[PDB]
């Protein structure tokens, strides 16, 4: 799209006559491409003459429009400071009239109407300032784009555009800060939240509502998913066979359910960030022009939910009666992976390719610098470890447990489980669960070796490394219970000895390094930090309590399982707790990204 | 909303200091509203003095706003004519540059770039002209609203004589020259710049009305559509598998066909209003709807999907028979009862304005002779002509729940046997006949009233014949059926008449559709073969396909009378009728698209005159 159509789409005609006429230069460039001769048509010396002309005429035209853009941004910055002076005098007059209502009622009612009217006045003035940054940054991007199209110029953009007064003058940016500092101290008399609520203008080309077609698709997918889920519940209640164990099916489909729930919660998270003002575009280093809003994620979440409901429903009662049952769980995940890769330039190709790059960089953790996106994804994998181990179990079941001859082999004939796949034997289960905590450990050590700062890159390393010992002790306990040694219970102690640590280690951390709460300076925000982006502190306290509970939720599992001795209690509690784990990650994302935006806690961009 | 907040929604802030600052006057009214003394507080003569001072002070304030807005529109209209002259100079200079490529390539490419750029120039010129029309009519309604609010508060009528004697003669309203300025813009663009494309770019959809519906309503439309689709599929599967194959499902089909027709009609009406809005046919003026707030296509898709969901659920509950203690014959009654309740809900929720407007329209239509027929009344009374099967199904359901259903049996909705012998589904007593002729009676009486009101024997009496043919059509059909029941010879002699009138009614109401409703086959055709001079919709293939579709569908019974008399299937007639009813609603949906266009263009109904 070459930053040509969407650029004109988000261009206001009011200043369009003096923006970088990118479309006009496109027309000139293609039209003069149409008259490119060959070696025989014009001699090589004349070819060099033609190319030298082309390049120098393009560069002098660029110089002319460069001078035009500098002239406009100089006059408009003089206008911006003149408007600063005028609006400052008007706000001083409003403050004097406030003193006429404070230090010395129809008059007071008129004065607060005037206060709100000037509030709207600096709102549209902030909009004009946003238009001026549009001028600046879109001019920069158009310069780069047209010049690199000509090149396909570099020392020209650097030696003209990067030093031109139309981008070297970052004061307009801090002028926006003035518009901030003028408001909060004078308009709101010290209220930051209402300021950022009113004056902060969402981008017209990015934060605009998504097309009604995408919202309709989201609604259609959500409705189909709801009805399919209801039909699935009824099918389980009635049409499901009660004489066969349904555990392999649950274990196979628990990963897909956890992934779809995660995508839906991530859509909610990105909506929350966008509304609260946390510019995750900069934090994630995403493309400012085109990015996935919350609806574009709800769409994929609903589509995959429909896909999972249909697959599970076909697994419940066979519709074809000639196709074996296991084909549905195989095909669902197979074409989910296909949709993930999808080499063709369709179905969110930009975001899918970006995610594929991120996954490749994360998985090969030690040999790559850790950005915020990489750390964030390798942390998200920590709470989605159930998906990885469930995929491992599905592979094991399809390899060494499933009977390919029997059509209804997915649901075992017997109601008892004795296969190797769901056991901790050989340590395979232990290893596939420690993968997410291995990537984070390696990434933390890489950050330490890249910044030579022992803190917090080494405390993070210990926090991530506790799970190694915890899982190892759990595996030893399971094996020694299988064999029945005297040391068995001893290993159990070590599990509980380390588990209560590996939760506390990830509980004093989530509340202090990630969420930044319990700050030394609190003031009005009890137990919180100085600045709270989100509206109500009740959300903050609910998040604290929820994380405190969910980091120890394993206590309930280890309490019921070791006491009640139900026919099948461990699997039930694990399957119940996995969605709670994903919910905990969803809650954590809000406050982690907010703190990263505010205090730059990760020291990523510095 | 008192035309205050939604008004503030559609107000460009750049002229906000120039319109009537309605909120300000709302504040001044509320001031002295809290400053109104009593008889004991101030004596009666002083009460009159205070009230008269209030009248005079709002009156000179209204005079000040009158003068300010008059001066602003005078300045803006002088600016508009200077802009018109200057843009005419620019556009004729573009004509000269065009002649450079025509009478006197990079130059031609640049010329068409300036052509598209100037097209944009008059795009925002049209936007500014529309803003001036806003300055006119929205401010007009602003004075209307503020003065009438003051009148109600102060129990006076001097505000009415003020608006009539100041605003109605004010230069800012009497000067309709800005509307003819838009007219000149359109004429110049059509003649010089470019009809279909000219009315496509210049015509700016209203910012407060045609703006896309909130995403929280498009989402609801999607949710309802998806639930409906899945429920529809589950219902088909339940019919294929879980439906009992020993009983006759005919009473259920007949009871539940009416709701399906109504929901399909509402969905097709949503499609129709989207088509009118996109094609540029303003249905707001023609239908006499409120320009500010009206139902867009999504607001109708929402109700259609919701009612489809409810119908599908009711049919499913009648199918699976859950709870196991509530009988099967409660679900259709509950569904139709709640539909009626939702139509007549008195609370100010769920499209209260639209529902009250529809209630008024239905009351005016059904008491046909006593009310002057507008376009809305004629249109609604015409819509029932293709929805008569719903009225027939409601009559059948009434008869079934009264005289044939067994209240003792739980599974009484589906009869024990597989044969039908009840009176309800027959033509006996003419109850199935008079119910069929109700929409025709309403239309016939409405058009006779139209004649008695305009004294123009045409086309108010030819249309009366069109709506009266079906009287003889139903009379002969019912009499033939009754005489065939007994077996008298004359029944055969009567049958001819039915078929005879079948080719005298469907023909008669065909030449009407293609000539006086749609207005095609006009004497002046030109390039538009078989069509009228000006066509709004893009492709003429749509028009020809519509002609073929209407020709086929107005003659539907030809197939039915061809099949039920040949195969002699035990239940061919009911199957064919149930198949044809949705086709009948589709034929009405197609007819609307072109009837409204012709009414907009040629004022064929002669309604607004
Ligand atoms: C046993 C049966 C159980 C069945 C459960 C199956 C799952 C049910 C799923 C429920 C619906 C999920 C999606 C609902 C929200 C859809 C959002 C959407 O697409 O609309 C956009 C919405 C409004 O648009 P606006 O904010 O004006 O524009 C923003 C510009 N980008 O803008 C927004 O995005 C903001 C508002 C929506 C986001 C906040 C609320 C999200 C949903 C909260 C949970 C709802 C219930 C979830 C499932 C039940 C479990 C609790
Ligand atoms: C495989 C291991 C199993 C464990 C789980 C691992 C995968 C979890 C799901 C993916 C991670 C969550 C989504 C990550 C993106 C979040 C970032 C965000 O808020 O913005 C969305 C992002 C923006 O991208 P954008 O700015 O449009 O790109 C412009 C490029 N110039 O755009 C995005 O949305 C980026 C992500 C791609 C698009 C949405 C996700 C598609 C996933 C398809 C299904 C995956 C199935 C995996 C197989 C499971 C089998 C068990
Ligand atoms: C991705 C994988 C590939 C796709 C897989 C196929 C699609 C999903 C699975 C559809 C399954 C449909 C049902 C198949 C029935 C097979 C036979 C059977 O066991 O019947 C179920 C039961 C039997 O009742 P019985 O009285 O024994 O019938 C006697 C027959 N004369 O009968 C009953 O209980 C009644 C039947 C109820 C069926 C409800 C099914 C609802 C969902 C269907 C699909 C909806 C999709 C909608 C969304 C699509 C996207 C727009
Ligand atoms: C045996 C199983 C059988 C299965 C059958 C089940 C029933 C099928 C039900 C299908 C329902 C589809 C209707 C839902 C469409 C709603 C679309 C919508 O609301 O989108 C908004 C759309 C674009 O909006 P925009 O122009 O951006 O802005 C408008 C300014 N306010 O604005 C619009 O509304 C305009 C564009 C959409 C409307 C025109 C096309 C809609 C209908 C297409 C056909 C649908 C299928 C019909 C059923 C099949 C039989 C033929
Ligand atoms: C009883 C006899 C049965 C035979 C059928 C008779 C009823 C058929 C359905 C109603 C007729 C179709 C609706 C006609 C609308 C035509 C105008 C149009 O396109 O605009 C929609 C109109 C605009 O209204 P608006 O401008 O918002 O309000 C004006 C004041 N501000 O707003 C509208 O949409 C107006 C209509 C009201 C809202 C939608 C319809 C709700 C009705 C609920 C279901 C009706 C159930 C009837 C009983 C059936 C039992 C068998
Ligand atoms: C407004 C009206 C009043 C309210 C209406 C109530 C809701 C609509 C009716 C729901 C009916 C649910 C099914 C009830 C079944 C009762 C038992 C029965 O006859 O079952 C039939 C079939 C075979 O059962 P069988 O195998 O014999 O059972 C053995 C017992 N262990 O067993 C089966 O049913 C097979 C499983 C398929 C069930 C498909 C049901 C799909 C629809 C459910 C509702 C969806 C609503 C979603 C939208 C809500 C809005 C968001
Ligand atoms: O839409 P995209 O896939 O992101 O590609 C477009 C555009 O592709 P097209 O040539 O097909 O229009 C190209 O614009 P130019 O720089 O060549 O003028 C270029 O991508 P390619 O050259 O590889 O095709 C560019 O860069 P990128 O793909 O890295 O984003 C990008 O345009 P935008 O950066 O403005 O989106
Ligand atoms: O929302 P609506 O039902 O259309 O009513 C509003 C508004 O009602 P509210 O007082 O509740 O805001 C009133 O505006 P005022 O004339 O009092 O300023 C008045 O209706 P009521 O007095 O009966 O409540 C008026 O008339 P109507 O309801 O007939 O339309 C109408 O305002 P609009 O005419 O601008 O729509
Ligand atoms: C993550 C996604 C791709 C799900 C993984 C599915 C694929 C990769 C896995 C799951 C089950 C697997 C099969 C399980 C068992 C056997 C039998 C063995 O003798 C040859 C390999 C073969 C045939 C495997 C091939 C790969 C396989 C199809
Ligand atoms: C560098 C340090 C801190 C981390 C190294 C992590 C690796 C080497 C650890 C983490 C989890 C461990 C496994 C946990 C459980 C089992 C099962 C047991 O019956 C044999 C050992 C075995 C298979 C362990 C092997 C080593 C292991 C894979
Ligand atoms: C008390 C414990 C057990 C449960 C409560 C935790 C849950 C329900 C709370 C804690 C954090 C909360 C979120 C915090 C902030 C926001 C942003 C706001 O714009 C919308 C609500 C939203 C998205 C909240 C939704 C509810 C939420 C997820
Ligand atoms: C209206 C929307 C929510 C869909 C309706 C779904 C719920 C309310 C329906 C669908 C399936 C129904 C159940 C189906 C079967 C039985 C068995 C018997 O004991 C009667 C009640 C009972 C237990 C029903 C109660 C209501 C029920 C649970
Ligand atoms: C158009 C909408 C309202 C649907 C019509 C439903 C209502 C009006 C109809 C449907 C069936 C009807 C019932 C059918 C049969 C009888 C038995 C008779 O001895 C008294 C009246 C009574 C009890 C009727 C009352 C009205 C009734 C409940
Ligand atoms: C004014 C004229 C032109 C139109 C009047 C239409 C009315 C009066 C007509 C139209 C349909 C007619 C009915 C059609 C069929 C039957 C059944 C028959 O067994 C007795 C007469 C009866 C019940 C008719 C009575 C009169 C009727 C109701
Ligand atoms: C083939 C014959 C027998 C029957 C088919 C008729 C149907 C499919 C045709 C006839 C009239 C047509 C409509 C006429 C005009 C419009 C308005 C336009 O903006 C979108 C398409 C739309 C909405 C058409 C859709 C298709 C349509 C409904
Ligand atoms: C005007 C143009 C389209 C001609 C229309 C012809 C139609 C209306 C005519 C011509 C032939 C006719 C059919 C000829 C023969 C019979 C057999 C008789 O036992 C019942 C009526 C029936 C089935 C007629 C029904 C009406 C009919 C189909
Ligand atoms: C499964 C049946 C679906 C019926 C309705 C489908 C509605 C969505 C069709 C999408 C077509 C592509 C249009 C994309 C336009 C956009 O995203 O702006
Ligand atoms: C049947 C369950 C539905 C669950 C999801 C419901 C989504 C819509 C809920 C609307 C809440 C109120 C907001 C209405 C806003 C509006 O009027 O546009």
């Amino acid at each position: 799209m070459k930053f040509a159509e969407h650029l004109s789409a988000h261009i206001t005609p009011e200043w369009r006559k003096q923006y970088i006429q990118y479309e006009a230069f496109k027309d000139m460039l293609y039209s003069a491409q149409d008259q490119a001769p060959s070696v025989e048509v014009t001699d090589e010396d004349t070819v060099k003459r033609y190319f030298a002309k082309f390049e120098e005429k393009f560069f002098q035209t660029c110089e002319k429009e460069l001078a035009k853009i500098n002239t406009f941004y100089s006059e408009k910055l003089a206008e911006a400071q003149r408007r600063f002076a005028t609006l400052q005098n008007e706000l001083q007059s409003s403050l004097d009239a406030q003193k006429e209502s404070t230090g010395v009622s129809h008059e007071e009612r008129v004065q607060h109407r005037n206060i709100k009217d000037l509030k709207l006045a600096f709102s549209e003035f902030y909009l004009s300032l946003i238009l001026l940054q549009n001028y600046q940054n879109l001019n920069f991007t158009g310069f780069r784009k047209i010049l690199k199209k000509h090149d396909k110029g570099a020392d020209w953009r650097v030696a003209h555009v990067e030093v031109a007064p139309f981008y070297t003058c970052k004061k307009i940016n801090q002028l926006i800060s003035e518009t901030e500092a003028v408001v909060t101290n004078e308009l709101e008399d010290g209220d930051r939240q209402k300021a950022m609520k009113r004056l902060r203008v969402p981008p017209l080309g990015a934060a605009q509502p998504a097309p009604a077609w995408t919202t309709f698709r989201v609604g259609l997918f959500c409705g189909i998913f709801i009805v399919l889920n209801i039909t699935l519940v009824l099918a389980a209640v009635f049409k499901l066979e009660t004489d066969r164990s349904i555990w392999p099916l649950i274990r196979i489909y628990r990963g897909g359910f956890l992934l779809i729930e995660f995508l839906f919660l991530l859509g909610i998270n990105t909506y929350g960030w966008r509304q609260a003002g946390v510019n995750h575009v900069l934090i994630f280093e995403l493309n400012p022009r085109s990015n996935l809003s919350h609806q574009h994620l709800f769409e994929i979440a609903g589509f995959l939910g429909i896909l999972w409901c249909l697959s599970l429903l076909a697994c419940f009662f066979a519709p074809i009666s000639v196709i074996p049952t296991y084909v549905y769980p195989l095909a669902l995940y197979g074409f989910m992976v296909f949709f993930l890769i999808n080499p063709t330039k369709t179905f969110y190709y930009k975001s899918r390719f970006w995610l594929l790059k991120l996954l490749f960089r994360v998985f090969t953790a030690p040999f790559h610098k850790v950005g915020f996106a990489d750390f964030w994804l390798a942390d998200q994998l920590n709470s989605l470890s159930v998906i990885l181990m469930d995929l491992e179990y599905m592979i094991c079941f399809y390899s060494l447990e499933l009977k390919w001859d029997e059509s209804k082999g997915l649901l075992p004939n017997n109601s008892e489980e004795s296969g190797i796949c769901h056991k901790y034997t050989y340590g395979v289960r232990a290893i596939v669960q420690c993968i997410p905590a291995w990537l984070r450990f390696i990434q933390c050590l890489r950050r330490y070796r890249d910044t030579k700062r022992a803190f917090p890159h080494l405390v993070n390393a210990g926090k991530y490394s506790t799970t190694f010992f915890m899982v190892t002790f759990a595996a030893l306990y399971s094996t020694h219970k299988e064999r029945g040694h005297s040391d068995t219970m001893v290993f159990f102690y070590l599990w509980i000895v380390f588990y209560i640590i590996s939760s506390c280690y990830t509980l004093i951390w989530d509340l202090k390094m990630d969420w930044g709460l319990f700050d030394k300076n609190a003031g009005e925000n009890t137990f919180l930090r100085e600045e709270i982006v989100y509206p109500q502190k009740a959300y903050y306290y609910c998040a604290i309590i929820e994380d405190v509970i969910l980091r120890f939720a394993w206590t309930i599992q280890i309490s019921i399982t070791s006491t009640t001795l139900l026919p099948h209690s461990g699997d039930i509690i694990a399957t119940v707790f996995a969605p709670l784990e994903v919910f905990r990650r969803f809650v954590w994302n809000f406050f982690r990204l907010e703190n990263e935006h505010l205090n730059n806690c990760g020291e990523f961009r510095a």
